């Protein structure tokens, strides 16, 4: 297995897949590592088995479909590997805690939100449709680039963005279009 967790990649205590040769610290993992369970399969693992039992499941889908689907286990596990897959780049700490707003000219998000928020919100099963999890997702960036309005800081609200797009497409196998 790796030496390092394959989300913040650092070292420390880590845990083990048994399937894949990833390694992650215990609550860096989306849902936190499961306290028995030998052997213990990954969220990417889980995610690939998903994959290999309905292979049909990898053809184009709207995206306007995707959003209305109610979150059975499936698809709460979807929106966990999502949000893991966001905290996977280094530019995620700037949306990982709770933010405030204070700067001459701008005024700060009615809604602010944050990835702990989602994370918390997920965890706690408060998202009954995937709808849900993807508008609090979109609103951090949101938020970001009304906020820091021509500051140069608004392209890591852009860059994080497309980060979650192309995971969003790619793990609930949204329909290519040019
Ligand atoms: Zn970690
Ligand atoms: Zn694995
Ligand atoms: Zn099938």
């Amino acid at each position: 297995n790796s030496n390092i967790c394959e989300v913040c990649n650092k070292w420390g205590r880590l845990f083990c897949c048994d399937t894949c040769p990833r390694s992650f610290h215990e609550h860096c993992h989306i849902p936190s590592v499961e306290a028995n369970k030998n052997p213990w399969s990954c969220i990417f693992c889980r995610i690939k088995t998903i994959q290999e039992r309905c292979p049909e499941s990898q053809s184009g889908h709207q995206e306007s479909e995707v959003l209305m689907r109610q979150m059975l286990p499936e698809e709460q596990l979807k929106c966990e590997f999502l949000l893991l897959k966001v905290y996977c780049d280094s530019k995620s700490c700037f949306f990982a805690s709770e933010p405030y707003y204070n700067r001459e000219g701008s005024q700060g998000p009615q809604k602010p939100m944050w990835l702990n928020k989602v994370k918390t919100s997920l965890n706690e099963q408060m998202y009954t449709r995937v709808e849900g999890f993807v508008q609090d997702m979109r609103l951090i960036f949101h938020n970001h680039k009304e906020f820091y309005r021509e500051d140069k800081f608004t392209r890591l609200g852009i860059q994080v963005q497309d980060i979650f797009e192309k995971n969003f497409r790619n793990i609930f196998a949204i329909q290519e279009t040019s």
